[PDB]
């Protein structure tokens, strides 16, 4: 009478997406000139902003709900003339902004 026609089913293959980590700019420092007992500035909101003194003392902190940070200078390190203060804000996923290493002193 006639022939038979059947259809064909197959499984979809697994894939993945890709992305660049941090895309923006480096966290702004305020002029923390030696006698200034606190390092302040603007950074990524609620991001773990690691304060890296060029002495090597790293005072780990986190920026506020607002896009700023306040991390007081610990009584051991001094910002003497020649210190290039490095600040590094790190997003909650782990996307660190550029290291603002700047001689305020």
């Amino acid at each position: 009478h006639h022939h038979h026609h059947r259809s064909g089913g197959l499984v979809p293959r697994g894939s993945h997406m890709e992305n660049l980590y941090f895309q923006g700019d480096a966290p702004t420092v305020n002029d923390v000139t030696s006698d200034a007992t606190q390092v302040t500035g603007q950074a990524e909101p609620n991001s773990t902003v690691k304060l890296t003194f060029p002495d090597g003392t790293t005072a780990t902190g986190t920026a506020d709900d607002q896009g700023n940070y306040t991390i007081d200078i610990p009584s051991n390190v001094d910002l003497n003339g020649g210190e290039e203060l490095q600040v590094t804000a790190t997003d909650k996923d782990g996307n660190t902004s550029e290291s603002t290493n700047t001689t305020i002193i």
